[PDB]
């Protein structure tokens, strides 16, 4: 005698979708030679001030012992959204430890 069954259990995907989003690039320099790049994801209304606070996570170096300079000028002002500056996808931003 027995009474036994099979089961299983599977998932699938399907569809695709991006959302809106842009890549920056940054570019980290250190006199110690200690220099890097790298590219981030933000939105195109992501604040200056997030953006500043990905650029200190990403590189280990606090925002607050740098400067970060775009189209040879600082980004001072945190309240500025990225894409009023027209930081736009592709463009790159240079900060100064």
């Amino acid at each position: 005698m027995g009474h036994h069954h099979h089961h299983h259990h599977h998932h699938h995907s399907s569809g695709h979708i991006e959302g809106r989003h842009m890549l920056l690039t940054v570019y980290c320099v250190r006199r110690d030679l200690s220099e890097v790049t790298f590219s981030l994801q933000v939105d195109a209304d992501f604040e200056l001030h997030n953006f500043r606070a990905l650029c200190e996570l990403e590189s280990g170096i606090p925002a607050a012992e740098s400067q970060i300079v775009y189209a040879e000028r600082p980004l001072t002002d945190n309240h500025r959204s990225l894409a009023s500056y027209g930081l736009k996808d592709g463009d790159v931003v240079i900060l100064r430890q």
